[PDB]
């Protein structure tokens, strides 16, 4: 409960800030468009935290950001959460920690939500189409 962070307001080059959360970003550099099915795009979402998470071996060390590996299908807006890593610096960098079991799931995105904005942006620029 105790710890308290000031997430950067200035945005690191290549990070795309999303609607509805000024601390949630797409790491533009991490984007991989699948060779076999170009509608499928892999990317990291990166969240700068408001409150430190004590997820490290040593209980005084806390994370400042989270990096999450996503896979997006631009044809049906399915978004799979693949893995989560915690970092002790902002922008998903620095000393890393992670859960033993990674909890995975796929959603079908819905309008007016943070990750839907991500998909509109990614698909518009990397899915390369005009048009769900």
């Amino acid at each position: 409960n105790d710890m308290k962070l000031a997430p950067p307001t200035d945005v690191r080059s290549g990070y795309i800030r999303l609607v509805k959360n000024v601390n949630y970003y797409i790491d533009s550099e991490s984007i991989w468009v699948d060779n076999q099915e170009p509608q499928i795009v892999h990317f990291d979402a990166v969240v700068n935290l408001d409150k430190g998470l004590y997820v490290y071996p040593e209980p005084k060390r806390y994370a400042r950001s989270v990096r999450q590996y996503k896979i997006l299908n631009c044809a049906n807006y399915h978004l799979t959460q693949v893995r989560t890593d915690f970092y002790d610096e902002f922008w998903g960098q620095g000393l890393r920690a992670a859960p033993k079991k990674q909890k995975k799931h796929t959603l079908s995105l819905t309008p007016d939500t943070t990750l839907y904005n991500a998909a509109q942006i990614i698909c518009a620029n990397y899915g390369k189409a005009f048009s769900d």
